[PDB]
């Protein structure tokens, strides 16, 4: 019944603002979990592009690539929201510099260098989620248009169960080694857009690493998180959401509400 209390709450949200909202939720400590709408699809945005980092640091941890490399555009039209490889253009950024600012700022032209360059594409980064055991991560466009979050269509979603269970295979789990793991969880710590989000969910002194996404249409937007609650083992929590209409705006408040909730409902 804490479950069906939750859900309730969730639902009642969902409905004021005219909108979808999808959760999962685990607490790492007891294995217990909460979703609501939890195997259904919503965009990702830019919530992809924490496990397009993750999809980096596997290939240096396996030396195909080398974190330190240069990594050089100078030629190259950036794509909108490129803030980070816009200051290095002249002289370029090493690959970790840039799977980070692609992580941290959500930074538009490092990611599409990196699926380019590194990853094989949005299908190289669909294969990724596979290798790890995810089957219901897709991408399928490129950015600027994996963006569009047109209701019903299923290109370039996945789950909030899925989005979830991955991170904590990436983030907790063995899939990078205690070095590299490391690496990446300090990328989501710093991370620089969910201070609205998941993050206004939990006391100041939590430490979260999370990675958001803002489609700027239909009301889409997102956030997954790593909280190390103080003295408690950590949690994960997966909130995504859609409106109804076109020019609807995201809800900041409603994602860290579903948050607050969703971390009641394992509590
Ligand atoms: C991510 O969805 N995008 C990059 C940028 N917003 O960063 S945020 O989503 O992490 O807050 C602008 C919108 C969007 C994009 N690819 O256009
Ligand atoms: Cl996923
Ligand atoms: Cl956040």
């Amino acid at each position: 019944n804490k479950s069906d209390a939750a859900a309730k709450q969730i639902k009642k949200l969902e409905e004021d603002f005219d909108g979808r909202i999808g959760v999962f939720a685990i607490d790492t400590g007891s294995g217990n979990t909460f979703g609501y709408r939890s195997d259904e699809r919503f965009p990702l945005c830019s919530s992809f592009k924490g496990f397009l980092a993750a999809a980096v640091l596997e290939r240096v941890q396996q030396k195909k690539l080398d974190i330190n490399q240069k990594v050089k555009y100078e030629s190259r039209d950036l794509e909108y929201h490129s803030p980070i490889t816009t200051k290095y253009k002249g002289s370029g950024m090493t690959l970790g510099d840039m799977a980070s600012a692609a992580l941290q700022y959500s930074d538009n032209g490092a990611t599409n260098i990196i699926m380019e360059r590194f990853l094989g594409g949005p299908e190289g980064m669909t294969k990724f989620m596979r290798s790890i055991g995810d089957n219901e991560f897709r991408l399928d466009r490129w950015e600027l248009e994996l963006n569009t979050a047109i209701p019903g269509d299923k290109r370039d979603t996945s789950t909030p169960k899925a989005v979830a269970n991955s991170l904590n295979k990436l983030a907790l789990g063995n899939v990078l080694n205690a070095k590299v793991k490391a690496i990446y969880q300090n990328w989501l710590k710093g991370n620089t857009t969910g201070d609205a989000r998941i993050r206004a969910s939990v006391p100041a002194d939590w430490v979260v690493g999370d990675k958001t996404g803002s489609c700027g249409a239909y009301g889409t937007a997102n956030d997954y998180a790593v909280i190390w609650p103080k003295n408690r083992a950590p949690l994960i929590v997966s909130i995504y959401t859609t409106r109804k209409s076109k020019d609807d705006k995201h809800s900041d408040k409603t994602i860290a509400e579903a948050s607050r909730i969703a971390i009641q409902a394992i509590d």
